[PDB]
């Protein structure tokens, strides 16, 4: 379909590709620590289309920096792995963390 003129191709990947990590089509879930790793497993098939190793990082950065992240990244709430799994909880450090994100980023 069409592309937008200002996108990040590798997030589009991501999301088509592990819709229970990256679609926040309706919700939004942690991601599991290290999260990074399993994703570069697949780096053969995203590289057939173009998408680089470097830039599956720079997708990442740019989803898990999002507002909507940090806020849901509450104590207890559950992490989940790239095909939805859950794997742990979010610390209260972790919260803690979050939340001073956000108040910096709104301030």
């Amino acid at each position: 379909g069409p592309l937008g003129s200002a996108r990040s191709d590798a997030l589009l990947w991501l999301a088509a590709n592990f819709p229970e990590a990256f679609d926040n089509s309706l919700r939004i879930r942690p991601l599991k620590i290290g999260i990074m790793s399993d994703i570069l497993q697949h780096a053969e098939k995203a590289e057939q289309v173009g998408v680089s190793k470097s830039k599956l990082r720079e997708a990442v950065v740019l989803f898990t920096r999002r507002l909507d992240y940090l806020a849901c990244l509450k104590a207890r709430e559950v992490r989940i792995d790239l095909h939805g799994n859950p794997v742990a909880e979010v610390t209260e450090e972790e919260a803690e963390n979050a939340s001073m994100k956000i108040k910096k980023r709104v301030e």
